[PDB]
């Protein structure tokens, strides 16, 4: 078990778009393409985020609103949402020195919650982050289940919590 193996787990591998919790656009391991109610505007955002990468170097590659995508792509995007969620996290003033004083797996605890709901969405969550810099895990747990983020998505955010308690990867077992 790993951060990786964890957020496979939590967003699943989608090939071809599909819609988020929160009804929206999505690709790969949870990618997000647009909020517009719209495939178009997806596949669109898609054929962007996917030519883009090698894009104008070298020839071609494809260049066709097609909606569907290679799993070494949904890799790539993957391993930029992860990279960016960690960075969004090192870059917070409020996040950082929570994740600085944790352990390995509390650390994608926050990494998870991060690429979840963004940097700012992670930050606003005073008295969880001060517990869990006290390492006060219970009650931690306590005050994220008692959260709206929680009440949404219960499944994944008791994963997460039961990760932030006990510091194992029992929940993913």
């Amino acid at each position: 078990m790993n951060i990786f193996e964890m957020l496979r787990i939590d967003e699943g591998l989608r090939l071809k778009i599909y819609k988020d919790t929160e009804g929206y656009y999505t690709i790969g391991i949870g990618h997000l393409l647009t909020k517009s109610p719209s495939l178009n505007a997806a596949k669109s955002e898609l054929d962007k985020a996917i030519n883009a990468a090698k894009s104008e170097l070298d020839k071609a590659i494809g260049g066709g609103g097609g909606g569907v995508i290679t799993k070494d792509e949904a890799e790539k995007l993957f391993n930029q949402d992860v990279d960016a969620a960690v960075r969004g996290i090192l870059r917070n003033a409020k996040l950082k020195p929570v994740y600085d004083s944790l352990d390995a797996v509390r650390r994608a605890a926050l990494i998870n919650m991060v690429f979840q709901m963004g940097e700012t969405g992670v930050a606003g969550f005073t008295n969880s982050l001060r517990m869990l810099q006290q390492k006060r895990w219970d009650e931690a747990a306590v005050n994220l289940a008692k959260s709206r983020w929680y009440n949404q998505t219960p499944n994944r955010a008791k994963r997460v919590i039961t990760t932030f308690r006990t510091g194992t990867w029992d929940a993913y077992k």
